[PDB]
């Protein structure tokens, strides 16, 4: 297994977490992908990943698997331990829906306002911007943080009491939410300490 | 079982293809949702459904799932029949990104064109538009039609030899595409050819048009 990915953004970040706590860190190769210098553009890069994105999961068989939640689907699967995905068909399509709430409601909005909205990475890869979206997308990563308090008022984690790929998702997009200047709001305490928790798992420290 | 949806509506036909597809029909009241009247902005229906969308399948214990993705999960995990997720590590993860590169690049892309850059659903419902990022989605539609003809000229269906919930996906897209006036380009003989193949599956009408009033 080799995992290709560009330390420092979210989206490896994401799938950093999830490799550590399956307990499976050493289980991987890591090479660094250059991103800022374009190589996932690469015609070469494009072959593993036609969405030219980072991270990229690939199998000693050659198979090349893209997307966060796709790659946790893989180490979820082959890797012990606790499950992020999901053991059953109520878990899973509980895991998935609030995922996909921290992850379009989050972590995508923060990045479509730090790409569009924002110099983001710069004139060079960011090659077509819209940057009224990007400020709408500010608006919907706000509401989400307050739909996600209200949640974590009423339970530990995002899906429940246990912590799963949902709870990775949302804790990367905070963390992009503050390095892209998207204000967390302070009176969200459950999102806090929920927050503050995560932080101190050793999975992230 | 209760499914909360509306007819005519293509994230409510991915379900019901993929319900279909598990034999699983007649486990399921159907409850309609009356969109074009806002019902599901109501505050009763955010209770149910925070995301304020259809399809909602509310189990009988009271818990609501929303979103395609997650609804099919839960079918596809409880039914038998074959596997529409995938039943090995590999096959999930190969799954999940083909489903993904057809959700994000062409059901939610025409979506995108639709809402934004058409009169879409009427100003009562478009409550704001970004007519600019809605023109850009159908580009990447277009796009994502052509990268779906090139796997399609090396594989059955998306994620290879078995029909998956990415092939639902893609076939909802595309019947969406047709709504929207996104034109399909007519030398894709491939997906033109899998869509046709798609289409007389017993779990798809054929007929079935999405519309609204």
């Amino acid at each position: 297994m080799k995992i290709y990915d560009t330390e420092g953004f979210p989206n490896p970040l994401r799938v950093r977490i999830a490799l550590a706590e399956k307990g499976a860190t050493d289980k991987v190769v890591f090479v660094p992908v250059d991103v800022m210098g374009g190589e996932h553009r690469t015609t070469d890069f494009r072959a593993k990943n036609p969405d030219a994105t980072v991270p990229v999961l690939e199998l000693d068989d050659g198979t090349c698997i893209a997307q966060c939640n796709a790659i946790t689907e893989y180490l979820d699967g082959v890797f012990d331990g606790p499950s992020l995905t999901g053991a059953s068909p109520k878990e899973r399509a509980v895991i998935a829906m609030m995922n996909i709430r921290a992850e379009s409601g989050l972590m995508n909005a923060v990045g479509a306002y730090f790409h569009h909205a924002t110099r983001g990475l710069g004139p060079d890869l960011e090659t077509w911007q819209c940057p009224d979206w990007g400020n709408k997308q500010k608006e919907v990563a706000q509401s989400t943080m307050a739909y996600l308090n209200e949640v974590l008022a009423e339970n530990e984690f995002l899906a429940g009491d246990r912590f799963t790929v949902a709870d990775i998702t949302a804790y990367a997009g905070l963390v992009f939410a503050e390095f892209a200047k998207v204000d967390i709001p302070g009176h969200l305490d459950h999102l806090l300490a929920w927050r503050a928790r995560v932080a101190a798992r050793p999975s992230i420290t």
